DNA sequence: CATCTG
DNA sequence: CAGATG
Protein backbone atom coordinates (compact mmCIF):
# COMPACT_ATOMS: atom_id res chain seq x y z
CA UNK A 1 0.00 0.00 0.00
CA UNK A 2 3.33 2.13 0.51
CA UNK A 3 5.82 -0.30 0.56
CA UNK A 4 5.73 -1.52 -2.83
CA UNK A 5 4.24 2.09 -4.39
CA UNK A 6 6.82 3.11 -6.85
CA UNK A 7 7.17 -0.39 -8.71
CA UNK A 8 3.31 -0.85 -8.44
CA UNK A 9 3.41 2.54 -10.11
CA UNK A 10 5.61 2.91 -12.57
CA UNK A 11 4.47 -1.00 -13.70
CA UNK A 12 1.34 0.68 -14.17
CA UNK A 13 2.54 3.83 -16.25
CA UNK A 14 4.30 0.93 -18.53
CA UNK A 15 1.25 -1.13 -18.52
CA UNK A 16 -1.13 1.70 -19.33
CA UNK A 17 1.57 2.45 -22.48
CA UNK A 18 1.18 -0.79 -23.89
CA UNK A 19 -2.38 -1.10 -24.46
CA UNK A 20 -3.11 2.18 -25.45
CA UNK A 21 0.08 3.17 -27.87
CA UNK A 22 1.42 0.24 -28.96
CA UNK A 23 -1.54 -2.37 -29.27
CA UNK A 24 0.19 -4.71 -26.26
CA UNK A 25 -2.86 -6.11 -24.93
CA UNK A 26 -0.77 -8.66 -23.61
CA UNK A 27 2.20 -7.35 -22.19
CA UNK A 28 -0.51 -4.63 -21.28
CA UNK A 29 -2.12 -7.45 -19.32
CA UNK A 30 1.61 -8.06 -18.30
CA UNK A 31 2.25 -4.79 -16.15
CA UNK A 32 -1.12 -5.11 -14.49
CA UNK A 33 -1.08 -8.93 -12.90
CA UNK A 34 2.51 -7.62 -11.76
CA UNK A 35 1.67 -4.61 -10.56
CA UNK A 36 -1.53 -6.63 -8.65
CA UNK A 37 0.96 -9.17 -7.17
CA UNK A 38 3.74 -6.82 -5.91
CA UNK A 39 1.05 -4.58 -4.48
CA UNK A 40 -0.62 -7.76 -1.88
CA UNK A 41 3.35 -8.28 -1.26
CA UNK A 42 4.11 -7.82 2.40
CA UNK A 43 7.48 -6.39 2.62
CA UNK A 44 9.70 -4.35 0.53
CA UNK A 45 10.99 -5.43 -2.61
CA UNK A 46 14.72 -5.06 -2.37
CA UNK A 47 15.53 -6.04 -5.81
CA UNK A 48 14.76 -7.79 -9.02
CA UNK A 49 15.21 -11.05 -8.23
CA UNK A 50 13.13 -10.83 -5.28
CA UNK A 51 10.69 -10.05 -6.79
CA UNK A 52 10.91 -12.42 -10.17
CA UNK A 53 10.02 -14.57 -7.24
CA UNK A 54 6.60 -13.98 -7.78
CA UNK A 55 4.09 -15.27 -10.08
CA UNK A 56 3.46 -12.78 -12.97
CA UNK A 57 6.80 -11.97 -12.69
CA UNK A 58 9.09 -12.62 -15.70
CA UNK A 59 12.82 -11.53 -15.98
CA UNK A 60 11.65 -8.42 -18.10
CA UNK A 61 10.15 -7.00 -15.18
CA UNK A 62 12.75 -8.01 -12.96
CA UNK A 63 14.96 -6.23 -15.27
CA UNK A 64 13.03 -3.20 -14.66
CA UNK A 65 12.65 -2.96 -11.43
CA UNK A 66 16.55 -3.42 -10.93
CA UNK A 67 16.75 -0.16 -13.04
CA UNK A 68 14.18 1.44 -11.11
CA UNK A 69 15.12 0.34 -7.54
CA UNK A 70 19.03 1.45 -8.84
CA UNK A 71 18.06 4.49 -10.20
CA UNK A 72 15.43 6.91 -9.48
CA UNK A 73 14.19 6.08 -12.55
CA UNK A 74 13.29 3.89 -16.07
CA UNK A 75 14.86 5.41 -19.18
CA UNK A 76 11.98 3.86 -21.20
CA UNK A 77 9.81 5.56 -19.03
CA UNK A 78 11.64 8.54 -19.62
CA UNK A 79 11.09 8.18 -23.24
CA UNK A 80 7.53 7.46 -23.60
CA UNK A 81 7.29 10.79 -21.08
CA UNK A 82 8.45 12.74 -23.75
CA UNK A 83 7.16 11.39 -27.13
CA UNK A 84 4.51 13.52 -28.18
CA UNK A 85 3.10 10.58 -30.01
CA UNK A 86 2.66 8.71 -27.13
CA UNK A 87 1.15 12.19 -25.20
CA UNK A 88 -1.52 13.01 -28.18
CA UNK A 89 -2.95 9.60 -27.60
CA UNK A 90 -2.96 10.30 -23.51
CA UNK A 91 -4.57 13.71 -24.80
CA UNK A 92 -7.23 12.81 -27.43
CA UNK A 93 -8.03 9.89 -25.71
CA UNK A 94 -9.57 12.55 -22.92
CA UNK A 95 -12.60 13.64 -25.30
CA UNK A 96 -15.60 11.63 -24.75
CA UNK A 97 -15.78 10.02 -28.10
CA UNK A 98 -12.48 9.10 -28.69
CA UNK A 99 -11.36 5.99 -27.09
CA UNK A 100 -7.57 4.98 -28.18
CA UNK A 101 -8.30 3.34 -31.78
CA UNK A 102 -9.45 6.37 -32.67
CA UNK A 103 -6.81 8.27 -30.96
CA UNK A 104 -4.53 6.38 -32.98
CA UNK A 105 -5.98 7.02 -36.66
CA UNK A 106 -6.35 10.98 -35.57
CA UNK A 107 -2.50 11.30 -34.48
CA UNK A 108 -1.62 8.95 -37.40
CA UNK A 109 -3.35 11.98 -39.84
CA UNK A 110 -1.57 14.91 -37.91
CA UNK A 111 -4.59 15.73 -35.40
CA UNK A 112 -3.29 15.70 -31.91
CA UNK A 113 -4.51 18.72 -30.45
CA UNK A 114 -7.96 20.40 -29.73
CA UNK A 115 -7.87 22.96 -32.73
CA UNK A 116 -6.46 19.70 -34.99
CA UNK A 117 -9.74 18.30 -33.34
CA UNK A 118 -12.22 21.53 -34.38
CA UNK A 119 -10.61 22.32 -37.76
CA UNK A 120 -11.39 18.80 -38.08
CA UNK A 121 -14.85 18.00 -37.04
CA UNK A 122 -15.62 16.28 -39.97
CA UNK A 123 -13.98 13.28 -39.09
CA UNK A 124 -15.42 13.25 -35.99
CA UNK A 125 -18.95 11.64 -35.09
CA UNK A 126 -21.84 12.75 -33.10
CA UNK A 127 -20.69 11.77 -29.44
CA UNK A 128 -16.80 12.90 -30.63
CA UNK A 129 -18.51 16.07 -31.80
CA UNK A 130 -19.73 16.67 -28.36
CA UNK A 131 -16.97 15.89 -26.34
CA UNK A 132 -15.22 18.08 -27.90
CA UNK A 133 -18.16 20.94 -27.57
CA UNK A 134 -18.00 20.18 -23.70
CA UNK A 135 -14.50 19.57 -23.20
CA UNK A 136 -13.75 21.79 -20.46
CA UNK A 137 -17.54 21.25 -18.79
CA UNK A 138 -16.78 17.90 -19.52
CA UNK A 139 -13.90 17.33 -17.07
CA UNK A 140 -15.04 20.03 -14.23
CA UNK A 141 -16.62 17.67 -11.25
CA UNK A 142 -20.21 18.38 -10.22
CA UNK A 143 -20.76 20.19 -6.60
CA UNK A 144 -23.28 18.45 -4.77
CA UNK A 145 -25.29 21.60 -4.34
CA UNK A 146 -26.10 21.11 -8.16
CA UNK A 147 -26.58 17.66 -7.45
CA UNK A 148 -29.27 18.38 -5.37
CA UNK A 149 -30.81 20.85 -8.06
CA UNK A 150 -30.63 18.52 -10.27
CA UNK A 151 -32.19 15.70 -8.52
CA UNK A 152 -34.68 17.74 -7.52
CA UNK A 153 -35.80 18.76 -11.18
CA UNK A 154 -35.57 15.20 -12.37
CA UNK A 155 -37.82 13.69 -9.68
CA UNK A 156 -40.04 16.11 -10.39
CA UNK A 157 -40.55 16.07 -13.78
CA UNK A 158 -40.71 11.98 -13.68
CA UNK A 159 -43.22 12.02 -11.13
CA UNK A 160 -45.11 14.62 -13.88
CA UNK A 161 -44.99 11.65 -16.54
CA UNK A 162 -46.19 8.62 -14.30
CA UNK A 163 -46.46 8.63 -10.69
CA UNK A 164 -45.82 5.43 -10.80
CA UNK A 165 -42.12 5.50 -11.98
CA UNK A 166 -39.45 5.17 -9.48
CA UNK A 167 -36.07 7.02 -9.78
CA UNK A 168 -32.83 7.06 -8.06
CA UNK A 169 -29.84 8.74 -8.55
CA UNK A 170 -27.02 5.99 -7.43
CA UNK A 171 -23.70 7.23 -7.54
CA UNK A 172 -21.73 8.53 -5.12
CA UNK A 173 -24.11 10.94 -4.43
CA UNK A 174 -26.07 8.47 -2.78
CA UNK A 175 -23.14 7.62 -0.62
CA UNK A 176 -22.49 11.07 0.68
CA UNK A 177 -19.97 12.33 -1.44
CA UNK A 178 -19.57 16.19 -1.86
CA UNK A 179 -18.96 15.94 -5.62
CA UNK A 180 -19.50 13.96 -8.45
CA UNK A 181 -18.53 13.12 -11.83
CA UNK A 182 -21.79 12.22 -13.81
CA UNK A 183 -25.28 12.05 -12.90
CA UNK A 184 -26.26 8.27 -13.23
CA UNK A 185 -30.09 7.57 -12.46
CA UNK A 186 -31.72 3.99 -12.22
CA UNK A 187 -35.11 3.67 -13.62
CA UNK A 188 -38.22 1.69 -12.81
CA UNK A 189 -42.08 1.14 -13.17
CA UNK A 190 -44.28 -1.27 -11.78
CA UNK A 191 -45.90 -2.11 -15.32
CA UNK A 192 -42.04 -3.67 -16.18
CA UNK A 193 -40.27 -6.47 -15.16
CA UNK A 194 -38.19 -9.37 -15.89
CA UNK A 195 -40.45 -11.40 -17.98
CA UNK A 196 -42.88 -8.39 -18.88
CA UNK A 197 -41.74 -7.76 -22.86
CA UNK A 198 -40.49 -4.78 -22.91
CA UNK A 199 -42.26 -1.24 -22.75
CA UNK A 200 -39.59 0.84 -24.69
CA UNK A 201 -41.95 4.38 -24.21
CA UNK A 202 -41.40 3.51 -20.66
CA UNK A 203 -37.72 5.48 -20.66
CA UNK A 204 -38.62 7.81 -23.96
CA UNK A 205 -41.36 9.78 -21.91
CA UNK A 206 -39.17 10.97 -20.15
CA UNK A 207 -35.78 11.46 -21.87
CA UNK A 208 -38.73 13.69 -23.76
CA UNK A 209 -40.31 15.52 -21.02
CA UNK A 210 -36.23 16.31 -19.79
CA UNK A 211 -35.59 17.73 -22.45
CA UNK A 212 -39.26 19.22 -22.95
CA UNK A 213 -38.36 21.43 -19.70
CA UNK A 214 -34.41 21.93 -21.11
CA UNK A 215 -32.67 19.98 -18.59
CA UNK A 216 -31.56 17.90 -20.93
CA UNK A 217 -29.34 19.30 -24.02
CA UNK A 218 -27.82 16.51 -26.10
CA UNK A 219 -28.30 12.74 -26.51
CA UNK A 220 -25.11 10.74 -26.53
CA UNK A 221 -27.21 7.59 -27.22
CA UNK A 222 -30.11 6.51 -26.56
CA UNK A 223 -31.00 2.92 -26.72
CA UNK A 224 -34.25 1.18 -24.96
CA UNK A 225 -32.93 0.75 -21.62
CA UNK A 226 -30.05 2.94 -21.72
CA UNK A 227 -29.67 6.98 -22.25
CA UNK A 228 -26.45 8.64 -22.67
CA UNK A 229 -26.81 12.40 -22.17
CA UNK A 230 -26.16 16.24 -21.56
CA UNK A 231 -28.03 18.45 -19.26
CA UNK A 232 -28.48 21.71 -17.97
CA UNK A 233 -29.39 23.57 -15.13
CA UNK A 234 -31.18 26.75 -16.30
CA UNK A 235 -28.86 29.60 -16.29
CA UNK A 236 -31.01 31.79 -13.26
CA UNK A 237 -30.60 35.38 -14.02
CA UNK A 238 -28.11 35.45 -16.94
CA UNK A 239 -24.50 36.18 -15.85
CA UNK A 240 -23.97 32.68 -14.47
CA UNK A 241 -25.13 29.80 -16.55
CA UNK A 242 -23.93 26.21 -15.70
CA UNK A 243 -21.37 23.70 -17.30
CA UNK A 244 -22.94 21.25 -19.32
CA UNK A 245 -23.26 17.91 -17.55
CA UNK A 246 -22.65 14.19 -18.90
CA UNK A 247 -25.72 12.22 -17.45
CA UNK A 248 -27.42 8.74 -17.64
CA UNK A 249 -30.35 7.18 -17.23
CA UNK A 250 -31.54 3.55 -17.32
CA UNK A 251 -34.74 1.67 -17.43
CA UNK A 252 -35.14 -1.32 -15.10
CA UNK A 253 -37.29 -3.87 -14.52
CA UNK A 254 -39.26 -3.23 -11.03
CA UNK A 255 -38.23 -6.89 -9.93
CA UNK A 256 -34.41 -6.00 -9.80
CA UNK A 257 -34.08 -2.51 -9.17
CA UNK A 258 -32.47 -2.87 -5.22
CA UNK A 259 -29.87 -4.98 -6.23
CA UNK A 260 -28.90 -2.52 -8.76
CA UNK A 261 -29.62 -0.11 -7.14
CA UNK A 262 -27.34 -1.50 -4.15
CA UNK A 263 -24.84 -2.12 -6.72
CA UNK A 264 -24.82 1.50 -8.46
CA UNK A 265 -24.56 2.91 -5.26
CA UNK A 266 -21.30 1.07 -4.11
CA UNK A 267 -18.82 1.60 -3.47
CA UNK A 268 -16.57 -1.10 -5.40
CA UNK A 269 -15.35 -2.36 -1.59
CA UNK A 270 -18.75 -1.67 -0.45
CA UNK A 271 -19.82 -4.28 -2.73
CA UNK A 272 -16.75 -7.33 -2.34
CA UNK A 273 -17.68 -6.79 0.88
CA UNK A 274 -21.27 -7.03 0.71
CA UNK A 275 -20.74 -10.09 -1.98
CA UNK A 276 -18.15 -12.16 -0.32
CA UNK A 277 -20.36 -11.87 3.31
CA UNK A 278 -23.64 -12.58 1.12
CA UNK A 279 -21.56 -16.03 -0.03
CA UNK A 280 -20.97 -16.60 3.47
CA UNK A 281 -24.65 -16.35 5.03
CA UNK A 282 -25.45 -19.13 1.66
CA UNK A 283 -25.89 -16.48 -1.21
CA UNK A 284 -24.97 -14.78 -4.28
CA UNK A 285 -25.31 -11.41 -5.73
CA UNK A 286 -24.96 -9.41 -8.35
CA UNK A 287 -26.06 -6.25 -10.64
CA UNK A 288 -29.40 -8.11 -11.07
CA UNK A 289 -30.32 -10.13 -8.09
CA UNK A 290 -29.46 -12.36 -5.11
CA UNK A 291 -29.83 -16.01 -4.98
CA UNK A 292 -30.02 -19.08 -2.38
CA UNK A 293 -26.69 -20.65 -2.67
CA UNK A 294 -27.42 -24.11 -3.25
CA UNK A 295 -24.44 -27.09 -2.28
CA UNK A 296 -23.83 -29.21 -5.30
CA UNK A 297 -21.06 -26.56 -5.89
CA UNK A 298 -23.63 -23.64 -6.63
CA UNK A 299 -26.74 -23.07 -7.71
CA UNK A 300 -29.59 -20.52 -7.93
CA UNK A 301 -33.66 -18.81 -7.71
CA UNK A 302 -34.32 -14.88 -7.63
CA UNK A 303 -35.13 -14.08 -4.07
CA UNK A 304 -37.46 -11.83 -3.65
CA UNK A 305 -36.53 -8.23 -3.01
CA UNK A 306 -38.62 -5.28 -2.07
CA UNK A 307 -35.50 -2.96 -1.35
CA UNK A 308 -31.94 -2.50 0.10
CA UNK A 309 -33.65 -3.65 3.59
CA UNK A 310 -34.62 -7.27 1.43
CA UNK A 311 -31.37 -7.67 0.56
CA UNK A 312 -28.95 -7.17 3.66
CA UNK A 313 -31.60 -8.98 5.57
CA UNK A 314 -30.87 -11.97 3.53
CA UNK A 315 -27.72 -12.08 4.15
CA UNK A 316 -28.25 -11.27 7.64
CA UNK A 317 -26.49 -8.15 7.93
CA UNK A 318 -26.56 -4.38 9.23
CA UNK A 319 -28.93 -1.83 7.21
CA UNK A 320 -26.06 0.18 5.80
CA UNK A 321 -27.07 4.01 5.06
CA UNK A 322 -25.26 4.43 1.77
CA UNK A 323 -22.95 6.71 3.48
CA UNK A 324 -21.79 3.94 5.55
CA UNK A 325 -21.31 1.90 2.03
CA UNK A 326 -17.89 3.43 1.87
CA UNK A 327 -15.97 0.10 2.67
C1' DC B 1 -23.27 -4.64 -21.26
C1' DA B 2 -25.81 -1.67 -24.63
C1' DT B 3 -25.40 1.45 -28.34
C1' DC B 4 -23.14 3.43 -32.63
C1' DT B 5 -20.74 3.36 -36.69
C1' DG B 6 -19.67 1.92 -41.14
C1' DC C 1 -21.77 -8.03 -38.90
C1' DA C 2 -17.11 -6.81 -35.74
C1' DG C 3 -15.40 -3.45 -33.36
C1' DA C 4 -15.36 0.67 -30.54
C1' DT C 5 -16.69 3.70 -26.55
C1' DG C 6 -18.58 4.31 -22.12
MN1 LIG D 1 -21.09 8.95 -11.08
MN1 LIG E 1 -21.81 6.89 -15.06
NA1 LIG F 1 -12.31 9.67 -24.25
NA1 LIG G 1 -10.95 -11.15 -34.30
Amino acid sequence: ETLNGGITDMLTELANFEKNVSQAIHKYNAYRKAASVIAKYPHKIKSGAEAKKLPGVGTKIAEKIDEFLATGKLRKLEKIRQDDTSSSINFLTRVSGIGPSAARKFVDEGIKTLEDLRKNEDKLNHHQRIGLKYFGDFEKRIPREEMLQMQDIVLNEVKKVDSEYIATVCGSFRRGAESSGDMDVLLTHPSFTSESTKQPKLLHQVVEQLQKVHFITDTLSKGETKFMGVCQLPSKNDEKEYPHRRIDIRLIPKDQYYCGVLYFTGSDIFNKNMRAHALEKGFTINEYTIRPLGVTGVAGEPLPVDSEKDIFDYIQWKYREPKDRSE
